[PDB]
């Protein structure tokens, strides 16, 4: 990812910048998942949100994301990573971070993540 020397700022605020969820930087335990949300301008978002659904197979994306009002929300988020807690193994997680600022609400691109098979082993387990 050579980097480059060009900058821009989108001079309208109305609208707080999307957030870039980090596939490479966000980690994946048994029942807990570290997602992480790098942004460029982020001076303006007076807190950010978490959004996380159990992804299974609903009859259409549509369907469900349409009752977004189940989805869960973590607000309270002052950092670039939440761990979420209370998860299940082996199973998928969409994550969906929205920036919230005194204009508006920017809701990223739904980030898809798994989760580790089981927890640390104490005991039984070699290397």
């Amino acid at each position: 990812g050579s980097s480059g020397s060009s900058g821009e700022g989108l001079d309208y605020l109305t609208a707080p910048n999307p957030p870039s969820i980090r596939e490479e930087l966000c980690t994946a335990s048994h029942d807990t998942i570290t997602v992480h949300w790098i942004s460029d301008d982020e001076f303006s978002i007076s807190s950010y949100e978490l959004q996380y659904t159990i992804f299974t197979g609903q009859a259409n994306f549509i369907s469900l994301y349409n009752s977004v009002d189940s989805w869960m929300i973590v607000p309270n988020i002052k950092q670039n990573h939440y761990t979420v807690h209370g998860l299940q193994s082996g199973t998928r997680y969409i994550f969906i971070v929205k920036a919230i600022n005194q204009a508006g609400s920017r809701n990223s691109e739904p980030t898809r993540l798994k989760t580790n098979s089981q927890p640390f082993k104490s005991g039984p387990s070699s290397g």
